């Protein structure tokens, strides 16, 4: 798993407020 990686990168840190 080298794809998709991108994607919670970009979800993941929404949420750290």
């Amino acid at each position: 798993e080298m794809r998709l990686s991108k994607f919670f990168r970009d979800f993941i840190l929404q949420r750290k407020k």
